[PDB]
């Protein structure tokens, strides 16, 4: 089986007050490869605020942290299930504030290949 | 729902030629927490070899890297569905080699809480 890798931008410049997207995609599509979960983290947050977004192929989205929080986050293209489509894990952040800045990591938990991640610096 | 984290040993001394176990548990138990995948990684390896083992609740184990490889790795207690039990992700390496030494990370991809990981240094 072909290996998969995460494609993200190394830096995204966001406009304060507005909306910004953090593109994230798993490539290439590979037969026999399942995406079990997608997660976004802010690795520089305190541990209980590091997981900021997760998307499960049956259960859909969860935004477990207050920062940036549920009301301002969305998965632009992730679809629950026959076959769920999680290869585009692009995240959007509305009402962008200075407190939203910093590193974000997009990770795909896949089987059988395991977990793969990419990192983006959101600069404001 | 309580916050979770990963319990591992900081360091493990292993018997060259023999078997070593790297314990890993997700704690505390929390009802309604779904464990989507467990993975073990060697973050210092080249990315084709970083993911060394994975366990999916329906699909069972996989050993994506040829090194250590499936012939030498097993999950000691993880069980696949019926109810999967992935909260104990303890990994056994068999026929331990010098090339196996280094940093190991055990990660749980969970929903709704996201991903959490603990690290163990394997030495001789």
């Amino acid at each position: 089986m072909q290996d998969v890798r995460v494609q993200v931008l190394p830096e995204v410049r966001g406009q304060l007050g507005g909306t910004v997207e953090l593109p994230c995609h798993l490539l290439p599509p590979v037969p026999g490869l399942y995406i079990s979960l997608v997660t976004w983290q802010r690795p520089d947050a305190p541990a209980n605020h590091q997981n900021v977004a997760a998307f499960h192929p049956k259960m859909g989205p969860s935004f477990p942290s207050p920062k940036p929080g549920s009301e301002r986050l969305s998965f632009v293209s992730a679809k629950q299930s026959t076959e769920a489509e999680l290869q585009d894990a692009t995240l959007a952040l509305h009402g962008l504030t200075v407190e939203d800045e910093g590193n974000y990591t997009c990770e795909f938990a896949t089987f059988p290949k395991g977990s793969v991640r990419g990192m983006t610096w959101l600069r404001v």
